[PDB]
Formats: C-alpha cells, sequence, structure tokens
C-alpha cells in the first residue's frame, strides 16, 4: 500500500485468505468491512494521524478530542473469491463544522472494474464526556492538507441510498438474536468493540434461508451508542419490502439502543 | 508464499494488520491461529489436496473421508507488533496408521530468529458417520510423497507439553463464561464452525486482570467433538499452578456434552 501521486489518496491490496470467506466460496461482509478499516488505518499513518482507529491530529489530542464513526453505507457489486486480488482506494473529506467523510472503492486487480463501493460519515467528540463538538478551525487546517479540496464522492448521486434517515424498529420485530457478546477478538488496542462486529450483530438476525438464497447488496448503519466489553446486545430483524429489512440493536436488558440499519438483498 | 526448493514444506509471509492487534499493540492468539491455518491451507493447495479445510485426496473423496483436528499445541516466545513481517513454514507428516501431523514454525522476517512453533495431530474419519478410521496404504501413499521422509519435528524435545495427557475438570470451576455462541463470521465454506473460534472460547474464561498482567505462552487443545451454527458453548477455567497454569473445559450449555479440554500456560508481563 501508498498515497497516490497526488497524495490526497490511498491505495491498498488484498489477497483473499481461506478463513475470510463464507458460504459462497466468496468474502464475507465483515471480511471486506476490516479490508476498508485497514487500509483506512495505513492511509492515517501515512500521513501522520494517530492509528487507534481515532485519527487524532496533535491539536486534537492536546484537547482530549476523537473522531467517532456516525453512519456507514456499503454497497457490494461482486464479492471478491478465495485467492483474488482487490484494491482498495481511500480518501478523506471536510463537512464543514459537521464532521468527516471517509468514502472507499474496492476493484478487482485484474480487470479495473468497480466490484463495491463505501462511504462513512464522522464526528468530533470529546473522548471522555462523549459530547459532541462541532468542527473549530485550528483542527480543520491540520487535516484538510491532505484531503482534496474539491467534492470527490464515492456515491456522487443527488440524494441516494447512503442519505436517507432510518426509523426505529416497532415491536415485536419479525427475527430476533438475542444474548450476543463481543469476545477478546472483538476489541481494539484500548479494548473497545471493532466496529465490524456491530455489521455481524446485525446481519444475525437475517433468516438463514434469506442468506442461502441472496447476497447482500447494500447496508446503512447508524452508529448511536459504543457497547462496551461486559454488554450484551439483542438484533432485531423485520422485512420492509429484492428483499429489504429494517434493523436494530439494543442492550439485552434495558432495550438502550446501539444501532439501526437498513440491508437490500439480491436474488442469486 | 510458496512451496520450498525441496517442495516437502511451504513458507509465507503476513504484514501485521491493524485489526489484528490487542491490547499490547502485538497479535493476538486467534490471529496467529489463523495465519496457521491460512498457510496450512495455501500448502494443501499448492500440492493439490482439497482447500475446504479437510486436506483430502482423490480416494479419499471417492470413500467419503476426510481430516480432522484432534490436537493442537501452539508455544509463542514473542507476538508480532502491527506491522510486523512474519515468515510462516508449515509441513506435514506420516504418523504410521494413527493419522497425520502438521507443524509451522513462526518467524519475524527481519531478524530470521523463531518467534513461535506448532503441533497439530489430525485423523481420519467418515465424513457422515463421524467414525475414526485406521489410515490404509491408498490413503497413505498418495500425501506421503509430499511429507519429508525423515522426522522433522517442530518440537523435538523428548519429553515436551505437546505429547502430555489433559484431565477433565471438575466442577466446580473457578471462571466460567456461559451463553458463547458463533457468529456467520465464525463458519467456513461449508457452514462449519471455525477451529481458531474454539480457541477463543477457551481463553473467554481467563480472568481479565491475568489478560492484563501476563501473555499466553503455552496452549494444548483436545478437539472431542464439534459445535454446530446452533449450538451454545460454556466457557470453564480452573488454576492449577512467575508462571500461571489453567486447566480448561468446553461443553455444551444444557447437558454439558464435552466438546474440548486444555491447558494454557502464561508468563508474567
Ligand atoms: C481512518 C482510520 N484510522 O484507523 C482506522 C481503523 C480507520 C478507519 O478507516 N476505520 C473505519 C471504521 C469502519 C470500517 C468498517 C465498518 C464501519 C466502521
Ligand atoms: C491443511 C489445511 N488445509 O486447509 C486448512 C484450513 C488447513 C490447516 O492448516 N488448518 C489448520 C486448522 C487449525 C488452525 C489453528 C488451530 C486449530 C486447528
Amino acid at each position: 500500500g501508498s498515497l497516490t501521486e497526488d497524495g490526497l489518496s490511498y491505495k491498498e491490496k488484498f489477497v483473499v485468505r481461506s478463513y475470510e470467506v463464507g458460504s459462497n466460496k466468496t468474502a464475507t461482509v465483515e471480511t471486506i468491512a476490516n479490508l476498508l478499516q485497514e487500509v483506512g488505518c495505513n492511509h492515517a499513518q501515512s500521513v501522520g494521524f494517530s492509528t487507534d482507529g481515532f485519527a487524532t491530529t496533535t491539536t486534537m489530542r492536546k484537547l482530549h478530542l476523537i473522531w467517532v464513526t456516525a453512519r456507514m453505507h456499503i454497497e457490494i457489486y461482486k464479492y471478491p473469491a478465495w485467492g483474488d486480488v482487490v484494491e482498495i482506494e481511500t480518501w478523506c473529506q471536510s463537512e464543514g463544522r459537521i464532521g468527516t467523510r471517509r468514502d472507499w472503492i474496492l476493484k478487482d486487480s485484474v480487470t479495473g472494474e468497480v466490484t463495491g463501493r463505501a462511504t462513512s460519515k464522522w464526528v468530533m467528540m470529546n473522548q471522555d464526556t462523549r459530547r459532541l463538538q462541532k468542527v473549530s478551525d485550528d483542527v480543520r487546517d491540520e487535516y484538510l492538507v491532505f484531503c482534496p479540496q474539491e467534492p470527490r464522492l464515492a456515491f456522487p448521486e443527488e440524494n441516494n441510498r447512503s442519505l436517507k434517515k432510518i426509523p426505529k424498529l416497532e415491536d415485536p420485530a419479525q427475527y430476533s438474536m438475542i444474548g450476543l457478546k463481543p469476545r477478546r477478538a472483538d476489541l481494539d488496542m484500548n479494548q473497545h468493540v471493532n466496529n465490524v462486529t456491530y455489521i455481524g450483530w446485525v446481519l444475525e438476525s437475517i433468516p438463514q434461508e434469506i442468506v442461502d438464497t441472496h447476497e447482500l447488496q447494500v447496508i446503512t448503519l447508524d452508529y448511536r451508542r459504543e457497547c462496551q466489553q461486559d454488554d450484551v446486545v439483542d438484533s432485531l430483524t423485520t422485512t420492509t419490502s429484492d428483499s429489504q429489512f429494517l434493523h436494530l440493536l439494543r442492550l439485552s436488558g434495558d432495550g438502550q439502543e446501539i444501532n439501526r440499519g437498513t440491508t437490500l438483498w439480491r436474488k442469486k
């Protein structure tokens, strides 16, 4: 992997591993999501930001400020097979005082064809109080020198799937998976649950028949609250429709929301 | 990755990924175990065996026979850091009519120093009845051409940890983690739970204080029964011991049917 010629984006190649594939002999969506966070981390390191998952600058660390994912949107046209070479390109951009955006383009290295794309919105917050801040001015300058100044959107379409409001699932849910817990493998260097684990938890309430007759095409997820090491999650799914579903992750007892999303599935 | 000059072993290099590390900023044991299974699969493919996790030959598929892990033994001296390059060498060997053995050597590519080693015993079995059978001569000849004919042991020692009998944990267990379930990410191409998930489940009943003051040095695990997609596991641990040793047991949540038993040796950090 390396920053491109202009230094305003990063590229990296991956060979799909034997343990990274599911029932269709193709990469799981959790493998794809892990590959996205890997190239995003390598881009953060190549420009001097932190590599702890928060992509902080010098002044952000001085003020105990971090970047947190608020929303994610992934669209996959073709899942890579075992042994395939995928090329991922990533870049970040300023969204005024609202926050940051990180985009990804996935391509098959042999054909150069776009096989997937992703977008994510990030917000600035105090690491201890968790209170959101509007992006100041001294922070915008420390990281805008690494962003293209002209807009560069992985999903350029005027008001598309990545910018639609997600509603709260109403009880009773059609499908559910209860008592989900993260294990040590799901935790990062600072013992926080990996962002990709929440994707897997959402998909656990999808029935096995849908998974065996359909492929996941689009996934939009809102991150409301962080799940701790000792927290237990309930995964809820209801059909809204191709096949579409509405999702909800909440804490096992009290029912405190952690995530809500939508999935669009295509027949095999 | 590629088979070595003599074709009797396989090597592959890996760069440790950001999401593959834990609290120490070093690779988790599940990442190490996944890297071992990856190079083992690439070696199976390089010599024409199946790549479904069973490493079957033509005649084995004709008779519905598969290789299954019976025991695993891993020793780690130094866990690789984020961005480090590790080199893994693997080879398999005939253990007469008992089964096969697969060995691994982990090295830091920059220093060439041995940072870890692993061994595993495999047994032949009918895929459907799950009945273990002695390895026949037809099968023995189809894979012996890929094994070194002289012994090559990752753990050559005359009385080492990889060949010690593991006892069954007696209730009450000192520590426990209940209601563990595999997710879709933990399943292979044929919807079987990945062998590395069982390692992670064993380590879930280790207290967080041990994990934060010690590093895992040795892990020996016996695989008695396969956990299904819809099965729920209970993880049990009791201290047996500068070092700390534990006895482990994985069993089904209800009835308590054993799936695994093992031992871990931890060194002060
Ligand atoms: C920048 C940066 N610095 O460290 C990391 C790690 C990144 C990064 O790109 N993380 C993406 C997080 C994510 C991926 C897939 C699921 C939804 C959330
Ligand atoms: C040969 C072969 N062919 O496909 C695969 C996959 C292998 C392989 O080496 N699997 C190792 C299994 C394992 C890994 C970590 C500890 C527990 C047991």
